[PDB]
């Protein structure tokens, strides 16, 4: 079963297979006063792995490091982060210290930039404009408009059918919206309709946070932030 966060002690990840070559990451950390989880990806690149988002802090990170090296032992060689926040790049200078060549969008540079988080070395072109899509090795990086944040992108991995909508995306669990501080609540609903539009083959859907359904958390996410903006 998919691991919850009351199992996951924080400092600890766990690795869960969602297809061949496909990993979510998953990791625990505090965030006003609670603690919750947070899922990342990891895709099989030929001999190497590439990683999407870092486990939520630098602690996390270096155990995810580990973890991977344990279960899978091939090299984590490159990092996307897929928005600014420190469930996304919060782990970035443990990942450059282990040789990892750390990826995001130029908007997601900036903006960590001046959150004073941690910045990913290299930018990702072609991603500037929703519905802009590019691809990086076994995946695709899309970018679908501002939602959770303005710079959050998505990845498919088109040979299995694989879904990351990080956290423009919430588990079915969630009815309350929370940390929408960076959101742009009227275009968020539109940006889930292009990932659908683009997406609509998708088999499994990663969200940010909790557990892993199918395109259902899209129209689930749009009823959740359009139910906060009409109170
Ligand atoms: C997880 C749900 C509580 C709010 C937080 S904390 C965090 N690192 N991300 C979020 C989010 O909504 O994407
Ligand atoms: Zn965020
Ligand atoms: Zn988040």
């Amino acid at each position: 079963e998919y691991p919850t966060v009351s199992e996951i002690p924080v400092g600890e990840v766990r690795l869960y297979q969602i297809a061949d070559g496909v990993w979510s990451h998953i990791a625990t950390q505090s965030f006003d006063g609670a603690v919750y989880p947070s899922n990342g990806l990891i895709v099989r690149d030929g001999d190497e792995l590439l990683l999407i988002d870092t486990a939520w802090g630098a602690k996390n990170t270096a155990a995810l490091l580990a973890e991977i090296e344990k279960q899978i032992g091939l090299p984590v060689t490159r990092a996307v982060s897929t928005h600014f926040h420190d469930d996304r790049v919060g782990g970035v200078d443990v990942l450059r210290a282990a040789g990892v060549a750390t990826y995001a969008s130029p908007s997601t540079r900036r903006l960590a930039e001046v959150e004073g988080n941690e910045i990913p070395t290299h930018s990702l072109e072609g991603l500037s404009s929703s519905g802009d899509a590019v691809r990086f090795g076994p995946v695709e990086l899309f970018y679908p408009g501002a939602a959770h944040s303005t710079d959050n992108l998505v990845v498919y991995v088109p040979s299995a059918s694989v879904l990351y909508g990080g956290c423009a995306i919430y588990e079915l669990s969630r009815t309350s919206a929370g940390n929408v501080a960076d959101a742009d609540l009227a275009e968020w609903p539109t940006s889930i309709e292009r990932i659908q539009q683009h997406y609509p083959e998708a088999q499994f859907v990663i969200p940010g946070h909790g557990l892993p359904g199918g395109l259902d958390l899209l129209k689930h996410t749009t009823n959740v932030v359009k139910a906060h903006t009409n109170r």
